[PDB]
């Protein structure tokens, strides 16, 4: 969580996925994952995100959340 | 599946950093935060978080998800 590629260091990079790990399972729960579903619906228009056409489309179709 | 370093590559590290970032804006919308940080007061304690209590304890006090 920065668009800074200075600060995209493997340290970095561990305490992001972690965290992640640690929000993807509250996402799953029930209620919060409709919220979810609609912050993107509403998200995936704001031309603000330059480059993350590709992840919203992942989140938003459900597509796995790395690639096994 | 997230657990395995053998997907722990730099293509996921990556997608995950930007999923990461998509979510980390829901999380500050009114009303979810709270349900989010109830959540990680609850979970903290589960011992599928075992080694991550760094990571609950800077998202449980407001610390930026990466260092800078
Ligand atoms: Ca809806």
């Amino acid at each position: 969580s920065m668009t800074n590629n200075k600060y995209y260091t493997e340290e970095n990079k561990k305490k992001v996925w972690k965290k992640h790990m640690i929000v993807d399972k509250f996402l799953e729960q029930p209620g919060i994952s409709e919220a979810y579903l609609n912050y993107l619906q509403e998200e995936i228009h704001n031309d603000e995100w330059i480059g993350f056409e590709n992840e919203f489309f992942e989140e938003l179709t459900g597509k796995p959340v790395i690639n096994v």
